[PDB]
C-alpha cells in the first residue's frame, strides 16, 4: 500500500533475482546449442589432431524453416476473427486485414517471425516486445503530426529477465526486458544526467511489467517501470504485456521450453563422434604402427612422416610391428542411420519427401510434426494479434486499407472480436491448397456434371452459387477478388448474364 | 453427525493419507516416466563415457497425437446426445452444438485436451477440474454483470491428492486438489490473514469433495471444503464433482491408471542399452587392448589415444595383445525389429501406415488400437460433456448458438437427455469419413443410376431425399448446411425447383 | 558526411540515407559480420585433401 518507492527495490530485487536464473539456466542452454550448433570444436578436440565438428542440426533448421515460410508466408487466410454471423464484412475480414497489412509490409514484416522462430529454436525462447511510436514531419498537404503506429521487435530474451514460474505469457508477475537506450534516448525522454554505466556512455536500460499494492486498494492492474539504472523511472499503468514466450514445443509445466536443437543434438554429436573416431582410425592405420626400441631407431622413423622412409635400427632387426586394425564400411551405414533418426525425430521422412495420388501429399507427409508445431506457432501468435488489435484499437491511426478495394474507416474503433481463428492452415481440417484444391475441383467438378446430366444448372446450384464455387477456385489459385471478379449475384451485370441473357433467347 | 471440526481434521487425515500413498507411488512412476521420456542419464552411465539414452517414447507419442487430432480435433459430431425421436432437432443438436461452442471456441480450445492425453498416457493420470466465475466491465450498451462462465483447467494430478480405492469418478470419497491460490485469492475471498504457508506468500491451498454425516440425518450429498491451512475454508453440498481422471488404457479395478511410458520401457531401454553398448565396444576396440607390463611402457602408451604413437617400451617387446571382438550389423537388423515391435507395441503398424483399395483405409490401419485409446477417451470425455451441461443447465448464460444460424435461448433450461452418444468416432459403426464418405457416394451413385435406369427419381427416392443423399456427400466435405443447402423442402424453393418447374415443362 | 583523408580538408556535410548493404551470406546469429559459405564447405575440403 502507498507503494511508490519500495516498488523500486522490490523491482531491482526481482530483476537481479530473474537475472540470476534466467542467465545461469536458459544462457547456459541456450550457449550449449550455440557452440555445437555452429560446428566449432566443442573443446575436447585435442591440438595436433582434426577436430572436425560435422553440422548435422544446421541442415536440420535448413529443413524445418522453409516448411515454416510456406506455411506462414502464405496469403493472408492464416487468421481468422470469425465472430457472430452478422459483423463479418464490417470489421472481421477488415480488422483482419488491418491487422495483417499492418503487421506485414507495415510492423517489420516476417523477419521479426523469423528472428522468433530461430530464438525459440535456436536458444530455446522466442519472445517479442510490441510498442508504439510518434510520426513528424508536418507541412514546415504533408500534415504528419503526432501519428501514433505499434510495431513489433526481438527482445532478445537473453535480455528478457523474468521468472520460470509463468510457462505461458499471461502467468508472469514480473517481465524485465533489458535495452541499451543510450544518451540519444536519454536526452528525448529528458534525462540531464546519466549513471555509472561522451555520448557514448553506453547506458543500459530496463522495463518492468509488474503488478503490486501501490495505492492501498485492491489488485491493481499492471505497471510498467522504466527502472534504468535506479534513475527516473517510467511508472505507469498497463493495459496488455506484449510478449509472447515461445517455447516451440508446447513443453511441460514451466516457462522456458527446450529447443529444436535438444532433441537433434544427440544425432548431431554421434555422428561427429563416429566420423570422427573413424578418421582417426583410419590415420592410425596409415601412419604405421611400427615398434621402435630405446637406444635402437634414435629417430623413431621420422615419426613415420618425413620423406626419407629409412628406419635406421643399428643392427638389431628384431621388430614386432602391430597391425592395426582396419575399420569397415558397415558404421557408414551408421550415418544412414543417423540421418534416417534425426528425420523421425522432426523431419520423419528419411528422403526429402517420403493411385489416390498420395491424397492431401501423402497426408501431410505421413502427419509431420512440423505441422503440429506450426500448429502451436499459430496458437501462440493469436496472443500477439490481439496484442497488436488491443494497441490499435486503443488508438492508432486512420489509415486506409489495401483490403482487396477502396474504403475503411479508423481501426481505433473495431470490435476485438474476443478471439481468432487459424485452424484452416495446420494439422485441423488445415486441406492444404495444393490438396484443398485439388480435391474441390475434382469432386465439384464431377458431381456439377453428374447433377447437370441429372438436375440441371439453374433448379438446383446455379451461376450465382456456381460463382462461389468456382471461387474456392480462383482464392487457391491465388488471386482472390480481382482476376476471378465472377460476382454476378444482382447487378446491371447480372440482370443481363444471369436473367435476361437466358430466359428470352 | 453435527460435524463441524471433525469434518476438517478427518479430512486433514484423508489429505495426509492420500499425500503419503498417492505421492509416493503414483508421483515415482510419473517421475520415471518423465527422466525416461527426456532422454537424460538414467544415472548408471559413469563418466569418461558415452551414457547414450535413446528417446524412443517420445517419437511415439509424435505418432500418436496426430492420430488423436484426427479422431477429436475434426468436427463437432463427435458426440450426439440420442433423445427421444422427437425432441432431437430442439435440443439434442442445439445443446450439443452449445456445448460445443462453449468448449470449443469458447473454452481454451484442446489445449487442455492435449495437457490431458499427456498427463493420462506420461504422467500416468489425465485429470482436470471444472468449475465457474463471473464477469466484469458493465456501462461505467456495455452491460456485462455478474454473467456466469463454467470452464476447465488441467490440475496438475500431482496436485490431486485422492484415493487409489475409486477407479472411477463416482467412487472417490476423498477428492483433494491442490493450488496456489496466492494472497490476491486470499483478499478476494475476503481472509484478512493467511497461514504459515509481502504480497508472495506463496500460500497453498485444497479443495475437497467429501460425504459424510455433519447433519445427524441419512446419507448427505457431496460437500466442498477449502481446506487451505487449517484456516478460514468454504464447504457447502456440492451436488457434481468435475473430474475425468483418465488412464489412458482402462485397466483393471484400480483408481491410478498405466503410462504409455510403462509399456514402451522394455522398447525403450533396450534400445538405448543395446546402441550404448554397441558403441562402447567399438570404442574399445578402436584405443586398443594392448598389454603393458610394470616399469616398462611407464607412459601407458599415453593411453593409446595422443599424437605420438611411440610406445617406448625399453628393450622388452615379448607383447600380448588379445583382440577384442567385433560386434556384427545383424543386430541393427534387430533394431529394425525393434522398431517394428515398438510398432506393434501401440501403432501395430510398424511402417507409417502398414482391387478393394485395403477397404475402409486397410480396415483402420489394420485395426489401430489407438482407435480404441480414442474410443475410451470419447466415452470418458462424456461424463465431462454432462458436467459441463450440468453447470450450465444450472445457469451459464443467455446467450444464443452459432449452430449454422442465429436463434438459441438461455442453456440455463435444456434437457440433458442424460446419455452422449459417439459410437461413429473409432473402431466401432465408425465408418471414416475418409471411407464412408467414398462407400457412401460410390454405391449410391451406381445404385441411383440403376434406379434411374429401371425405376426413376419421384417413384423411389427423390430431390427432396436426394437433398439427403448429396448431403451426406456435402456434410464430409466440411461444409455441411450453408454451402450445398439444397434442402429445397417444400416451399417456393420446392414449388418453383421440385413442383411445379418439371411437371408442366 | 565526412571526407577525413589524411587529417585534412574534410568534405563534412549531413547525410540522409546511407548507400551500403553489408550482405553475410547466411542470416547468420546476431553479429554484423558474418560467416561465408567457405566456413561449412572448408571442412569437406580439407578432409578431402587430407
Amino acid at each position: 500500500p502507498m507503494d511508490d518507492e519500495q516498488v523500486l527495490r522490490h523491482l531491482d530485487q526481482l530483476v537481479n533475482d530473474a537475472l540470476d536464473f534466467n542467465s545461469s539456466e536458459l544462457s547456459k542452454q541456450r550457449s550449449e546449442a550455440l557452440k555445437y550448433y555452429f560446428g566449432e570444436p566443442f573443446g575436447n578436440e585435442r591440438p595436433g589432431k582434426s577436430g572436425i565438428v560435422s553440422r548435422d542440426v544446421q541442415e536440420t533448421v535448413d529443413w524445418i524453416m522453409p516448411s515454416l515460410m510456406k506455411v506462414f508466408t502464405s496469403g493472408g487466410q492464416v487468421v481468422k476473427y470469425e465472430p457472430d454471423t452478422a459483423e463479418d464484412v464490417e470489421q472481421a475480414e477488415q480488422e483482419t486485414e488491418y491487422v495483417n497489412y499492418l503487421f506485414m509490409r507495415k510492423n517489420e514484416g516476417f523477419k521479426v517471425m523469423f528472428d522468433w522462430f530461430q530464438d525459440t529454436l535456436m536458444m530455446k525462447t522466442g519472445v517479442v516486445k510490441v510498442y508504439v511510436e510518434e510520426v513528424l514531419k508536418p507541412t514546415f498537404i504533408r500534415k504528419d503530426k503526432k501519428k501514433r503506429e505499434i510495431k513489433v521487435l526481438c527482445v532478445k530474451p537473453e535480455n528478457f529477465l523474468v521468472d520460470r514460474l509463468a510457462t505461458c505469457i499471461d502467468d508472469a508477475r514480473f517481465l524485465c526486458h533489458r535495452e541499451k537506450y543510450t544518451v540519444s534516448d536519454l536526452r528525448l525522454l529528458g534525462v540531464p544526467e546519466d549513471v555509472i554505466e561522451e555520448a557514448n556512455r553506453e547506458v543500459w536500460a530496463s522495463e518492468c511489467y509488474t503488478l503490486l499494492d501501490v495505492d492501498g486498494d485492491g489488485i491493481s492492474e499492471l505497471r510498467r517501470i522504466l527502472y534504468v539504472g535506479d534513475y527516473i523511472i517510467s511508472n505507469e499503468p498497463w493495459d496488455c504485456r506484449p510478449f509472447a514466450d515461445l517455447n516451440a514445443y508446447r513443453i511441460a509445466h514451466k516457462f522456458h521450453g527446450m529447443s529444436v536443437y535438444d532433441k537433434i543434438r544427440d544425432i548431431q554429436e554421434i555422428r561427429s563422434v563416429l566420423m570422427r573416431n573413424i578418421m582417426d582410425n583410419i590415420y592410425r592405420t596409415n601412419q604405421g604402427r611400427s615398434v621402435v626400441l630405446d637406444g635402437q631407431v634414435n629417430l623413431e622413423d621420422l615419426l613415420t612422416n618425413e620423406a626419407a622412409g629409412i628406419v635406421r635400427v643399428k643392427s638389431m632387426n628384431s621388430i614386432t610391428p602391430l597391425e592395426t586394425p582396419q575399420l569397415s564400411g558397415e558404421v557408414y551405414g551408421m550415418l544412414d542411420r543417423l540421418e534416417a533418426d534425426r528425420g523421425k525425430r522432426t523431419g520423419i521422412t528419411d528422403r526429402t519427401r517420403g493411385a489416390a495420388m498420395s491424397v492431401n501429399q501423402l497426408m501431410t507427409a505421413a502427419e509431420q510434426q512440423i505441422d503440429l508445431i506450426a500448429r502451436m506457432f499459430a496458437e501462440t501468435g493469436v496472443k500477439r494479434l490481439f496484442q497488436l488489435l488491443h494497441d490499435h484499437a486503443i488508438k492508432y491511426q486512420n489509415q486506409e486499407e489495401v483490403f482487396q478495394l477502396r474504403g475503411k474507416w479508423v481501426a481505433v474503433n473495431p470490435a476485438n472480436w474476443r478471439e481468432r481463428s487459424d485452424l484452416t492452415v495446420t494439422v485441423g481440417i488445415g486441406n492444404m491448397n495444393k490438396d484443398q484444391q485439388m480435391l474441390h475441383l475434382m469432386r465439384i467438378w464431377e458431381m456439377a456434371q453428374a447433377v447437370v446430366g441429372g438436375g440441371g444448372l439453374g433448379v438446383l446450384v446455379s451461376e450465382q452459387n456456381l460463382y462461389n464455387i468456382l471461387k474456392e477456385v480462383t482464392e487457391n489459385a491465388g488471386y482472390k477478388d480481382p482476376d476471378r471478379f465472377w460476382t454476378n449475384p444482382n447487378s446491371p451485370e447480372a440482370l443481363q448474364a444471369k436473367a435476361i441473357r437466358e430466359q428470352k433467347e
